[PDB]
């Protein structure tokens, strides 16, 4: 995989990635203002990554998000197309840093970095499932 | 709000909280490790700062996230209790700063710091409504 390669990924907001949605469970959230949560703009610009790295994985192996650094520096309501750049910028064998970046067609929403890890997926699945109650 | 005071809170992880879950319409992520999602990770954490946010608020006043910066390096299935603590750092008027950290009971989940602003919710919304489609 090459340093500087670059994939977007384009994304139209629904109603069920707001604020309200990524926890059904908080009261607390309940009455946020119905615009694109920061843990699925999260989940978005780290697809953007995992679906550019995907031709360059193994059989068998997979990759795991290690740190999420970013701003969110405007709102997007639902109806917005998202679009996120992912640039590679650093590769240490098991070791992937990106920089993401997104707007929504009207204000750049969001910068900064992604890191990931490619892993062995069986014997990671071991390992998680003996911390498995 | 003192700077230095920390608020807890602690979370059973759902099945329904893993990384397939946090885009149910992503096919790359279907088959991924049952894991609890980063994007839920930091929504959880988002969640305990607007927990102990909430009794410093206006009538009518909110607050949204502007930024997050922290590190996930050890993966936690379903079952176990995440425990995220959130202590101030510090007010620069309508701007907060937060530590923040996660354990799963088992292992240190992930850390760093998480950037809030106080918004008027009647305002931000009707702002908000005028980039809507
Ligand atoms: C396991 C782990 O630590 N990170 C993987 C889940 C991250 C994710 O896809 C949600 F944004």
């Amino acid at each position: 995989m090459r340093v500087g390669e670059r994939f977007t990924h384009d994304f139209v907001v629904p109603p069920h990635k707001t604020v309200r949605h990524l926890y059904p469970e908080s009261p607390e959230f309940a009455e946020f203002p119905e615009v694109f949560a920061t843990g699925f703009m999260v989940g978005l610009m780290e697809w953007a990554c995992v679906r550019a790295m995907a031709p360059y994985l193994e059989p068998g192996e997979g990759s795991l998000g290690t740190a999420i650094c970013v701003t969110h520096t405007a709102a997007t309501p639902p109806g917005l197309t998202v679009t996120v750049t992912a640039e590679l910028r650093s590769v240490e064998g098991r070791r992937l840093s990106w920089r993401v970046s997104a707007h929504d067609g009207v204000d750049e929403i969001g910068s900064g970095t992604h890191e990931r890890a490619v892993i062995h997926l069986e014997k990671f699945n071991a390992k998680v499932r003996q911390k498995t109650p």
